[PDB]
């Protein structure tokens, strides 16, 4: 009930939500369908449009008109934002010279620059340079301020998600808003753009950036707006609050467009019918611009221009349909179009089997539009499992395409509507979005490299002197982005320190039912070797330095002439292995006699150990070594690579990614990028949380042995950006790629693996491809601990991702 006979007189836009069954006045109550009487009347009055004409200036003040040109106006907040303009003589702040902002030039009372989000809606990044003969506000913001190229979202590439991790600096399975339509089994409750179920709190998690400024003191205006209150009313709206007393005013405001998403829906991300939509826009930039400028807040105001993602061209002939696949099509639920979850229609259907329905959908067409995964084997950059809303079984669907249970659904929902849709994989280049930051608190005409909108929270936090929430943002990554206001992290103490065994036991102690040719024996080379195993090379395969253990655990530092490890004696295997590899290096054979060879490690216990017998009985895994004995810098060195201490448990399916990437990977960047430094490991994340796992938590082992099986294996791979550089002796910028590479026992993600290897691993390896940051929170570790770089530009190079996208 809403008992609507209250009234909104000096109510309009009010921003505490009042009660039910009181009646509202503020931004969303027409979303609720409970606006006073009166709303329309005195809170959406368009009596003579947005602008003043020359007939207007001076005017009596009729109350009535949708804004004022009367003398009194500014003195109001109310003026039509062209008012100066119109009746002063003044420019349009588009039409001015940029002048850098070294300051904020703000007006007596503002205690902190202000910040407006100016969000739109499938603002697509190229949109940036191929509308910007029509969008002259939006290219001015962009050529004066900061920009990037592009801005990345989350996956899926949605309104709902994308808005709300904007908001929280969150991760959609960690906010819960993981699609625009969802169902949580716990609740029993469904999520939709229609309806009311999404009014209640329970599906917002986290703390999103109004709640954050609330909790600390800063009043914030509402980021929500009813579809109804057109553009011009809400920036009448923003600039009436920023005219508001010292203690009433927010410090942060909110904008929202449904432009272009809405048009391009129907037109396709380049219709011809897109340019207007691109040009109202603009528009409403200029008008924001113009309001900001008659209360003198234009160099006062932070304004951050962003884009939840983009827009691909997608048709309902590109419809691929899972009757097609599957004989039992009616025992399922699909959440469809751009990316597919399923899930059974009956919780009751015991016959219901996952894995039928994986089998069933798994390479079976030759052009195939679509792939299937468990939730848990999605690549791991896509942080997409963690939450009981996210379905088992995912599809993600390639660019351009659909996904629908049956035809009926695409024709009766029997022609096609629609050219333009989004939601595909966060790294395809046509979803990816926009960033601009125009103000005093960011720099002036700067570049800057992409980045993912995870890391926005923690800037529009330091932007209005909050605290941000926990989030997965990396604060301090984005610094180079301000003129002030940095955030200054500390590297995090290492928790663990190592120790660094010598020789403390005989051969005759280990019976790991090892074998190797290796009885093959001089004072020179003998203290030589000596050195070696002291860490004598280590400066040349650890350069930048050893990573730190942020828990508590039991691990030992070995060095060796090729490669150093950190080997944990809890997991048996290293936790991280390193080595560098130059542009000169030679690619080797495994020699006949060594084939089999494992060899005990004297620094090592037997009971810290892997052991041999184990692999003979576990007729499913094979092992491969961290540290590839092809790349062994002398036929002696190599004896090193085949230590039980660089042995890790491998499915034979996945022996063929990892010899491939070996053998021929590495040695090809290294040529490519003249030299590299390459830190290998397992990953453990057997509870798709995107953090490493405990010991208790590892659900599979080598059969009859205490040796944990990973889920994952990851490469972080570095070299001198400066590339005339060798890896090995860099002065300046690093550059990274890495992977995360899900550990399986067959290839069925790839479908062309009966082929050879160099027509499928590295098409594998691209869309496993990771953050060093994603490998950071899935191993403990602490990357890139000691060098020359500032530790802000090592969070940036930590959050790179390299996405094998072209331009
Ligand atoms: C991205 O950044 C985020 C934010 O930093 C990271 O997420 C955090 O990860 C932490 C570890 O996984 C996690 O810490 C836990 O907090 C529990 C208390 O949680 C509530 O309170 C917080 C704080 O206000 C709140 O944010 C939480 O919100 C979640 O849940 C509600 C629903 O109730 C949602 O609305 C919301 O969207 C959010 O859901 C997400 O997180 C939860 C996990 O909390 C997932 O289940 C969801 O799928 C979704 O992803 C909560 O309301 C606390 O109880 C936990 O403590 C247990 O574990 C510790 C280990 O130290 C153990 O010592 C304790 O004994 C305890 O165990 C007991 O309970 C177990 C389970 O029932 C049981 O098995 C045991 O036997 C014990 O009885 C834990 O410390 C933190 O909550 C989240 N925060 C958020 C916002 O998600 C995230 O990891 C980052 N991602 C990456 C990849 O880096
Ligand atoms: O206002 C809206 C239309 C809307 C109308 C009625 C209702 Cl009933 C609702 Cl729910 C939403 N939307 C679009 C969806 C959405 C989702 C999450 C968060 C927001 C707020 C937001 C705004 C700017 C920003 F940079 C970040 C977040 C937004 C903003
Ligand atoms: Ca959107
Ligand atoms: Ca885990
Ligand atoms: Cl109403
Ligand atoms: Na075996
Ligand atoms: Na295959
Ligand atoms: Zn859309």
């Amino acid at each position: 009930w809403t008992a609507t006979s209250g009234s909104c007189k000096g109510r309009c836009f009010e921003l505490q939500e009042v009660g039910p069954p009181d009646c509202r006045c503020d931004n969303l109550c027409k979303s609720y369908s409970s606006c006073c009487h009166d709303f329309d009347e005195l809170c959406l009055k368009t009596a003579r449009g947005w602008e003043c004409t020359k007939d207007r200036c001076g005017e009596v003040r009729n109350e009535e008109n949708a804004c004022h040109c009367s003398e009194d106006c500014l003195s109001r907040g109310d003026c039509c934002t062209n008012y100066q303009v119109v009746c002063k003589g003044e420019s349009h702040w588009v039409d001015d010279d940029c002048e850098e902002i070294k300051v904020p030039e703000c007006p007596a009372g503002f205690v902190r620059p202000p910040l407006i989000i100016f969000s739109v809606d499938g603002f697509r990044a190229s949109y940036m340079k191929k509308g910007s003969k029509v969008m002259p506000n939006i290219e001015k913001l962009r050529s004066c301020g900061t920009h990037a190229p592009y801005m990345r979202p989350v996956y899926p590439t949605k309104t709902f998600p994308n808005l709300y991790t904007l908001a929280t600096g969150l991760y959609p399975e960690s906010h819960g808003i993981v699609g625009n339509s969802m169902y949580d089994p716990v609740f029993d409750a469904s999520f939709h753009l229609r309806g009311r179920e999404k009014f209640n709190h329970r599906w917002w998690g986290g703390q999103p950036l109004w709640i954050t400024a609330t909790k600390q003191g800063v009043r914030a205006g509402t980021f929500f707006w009813s579809v109804s209150i057109p553009h011009e009313r809400r920036i009448l709206t923003i600039l009436q609050w920023l005219s508001l007393p010292d203690n009433e005013r927010p410090s942060v405001y909110a904008f929202y467009s449904e432009q272009p998403d809405f048009s391009g829906h129907k037109y396709g991300p380049f219709g011809p019918e897109m340019t207007n939509p691109l040009r109202e826009i603009d528009k409403t930039v200029g008008q924001l611009m113009d309001g900001l400028k008659q209360l003198r807040l234009h160099r006062c105001v932070n304004v951050i221009f962003v884009g939840d993602h983009g827009m691909e061209d997608v048709t309902c002939d590109r419809t691929e349909f899972l009757s097609n696949y599957l004989t039992n099509v009616d025992d399922i639920t699909l959440v469809p179009g751009t990316l597919g979850r399923i899930r059974a229609k009956s919780i009751n259907n015991s016959k219901y089997d996952p894995k039928t329905i994986i089998a069933a959908l798994t390479c079976k067409k030759p052009d195939q539009h679509f792939k299937p995964y468990m939730k848990q084997h999605l690549p791991k950059r896509l942080h997409y499992a963690n939450n009981r809303r996210i379905e088992d079984i995912h599809l993600l669907v390639d660019r351009r395409w659909h996904v629908a249970r049956k035809p009926l659904d695409v024709y009766k929902k029997g022609k096609c509507f629609f050219q333009g849709d989004h939601g595909f994989d966060n790294k395809v280049n046509s979803m990816q979005t926009v960033f601009v930051g125009y103000g005093p608190t960011f720099k002036y005409r700067t570049k800057v490299p992409p980045f993912e909108n995870i890391e926005l929270y923690n800037v529009m936090c330091d932007l209005l002197g909050l605290k941000p929430a926990p989030n997965n943002g990396t604060h301090g990554s984005l610094n180079h982005l301000l003129r002030t206001n940095t955030f200054r992290p500390t590297m995090p103490d290492e928790v663990s320190r190592p120790n660094y065994p010598g020789i403390m036991y005989l051969q005759s102690e280990f019976d790991l039912g090892c074998t190797c040719d290796d009885k093959v024996e001089n004072k020179l080379e003998e203290l030589n070797k000596r050195l070696h195993t002291k860490g004598s090379t280590k400066e040349r395969h650890l350069l930048y330095g050893r990573p730190a253990v942020l828990y508590r655990t039991s691990y030992d530092i070995l060095y060796h002439t090729d490669f150093e490890s950190g080997y944990s004696e809890i997991f048996l295997m290293p936790l991280w292995t390193s080595y560098t590899i130059s542009k000169q290096a030679e690619v080797s054979s495994i020699p006949e006699h060594l084939t089999n060879c494992v060899r005990p490690d004297v620094r090592v216990s037997p009971g810290f150990s892997q052991n041999c017998l184990a692999y003979k009985n576990d007729k499913q895994m094979s092992y491969g070594f961290l540290f590839p004995p092809y790349l062994s810098s002398s036929p002696e060195a190599k004896y090193d690579a085949f230590l039980v201490t660089n042995m890790v448990p491998m499915y034979p399916a996945f022996k063929r990614v990892w010899a491939y990437f070996q053998r021929v990977l590495v040695k090809k960047y290294a040529s490519e990028r003249n030299g590299v430094n390459v830190i290998s490991g397992p990953i453990f994340d057997y509870n798709y949380d995107g953090l490493r796992d405990t010991e208790d938590e590892i659900k599979q082992y080598v059969e009859g042995s205490s040796i944990p099986v990973p889920t994952h294996y990851y490469s972080i791979i570095t070299s001198c950006l400066d590339f005339t550089q060798p890896a090995d002796k860099c002065d300046g910028p690093l550059s990274v790629s890495s992977f995360i590479l899900p550990h399986r026992p067959d290839n069925d993600e790839s479908c062309n693996s009966s082929e050879d290897e160099s027509k499928w691993v590295e098409e594998l390896m691209k869309m496993h491809t990771a953050r060093v940051r994603d490998i950071e929170h899935l191993t403990g570790l602490d990357f890139y601990r000691k060098t020359s770089r500032s530790y802000s530009e090592i969070l940036t190079l930590k959050t790179y991702l390299h996405t094998y996208e072209s331009e």
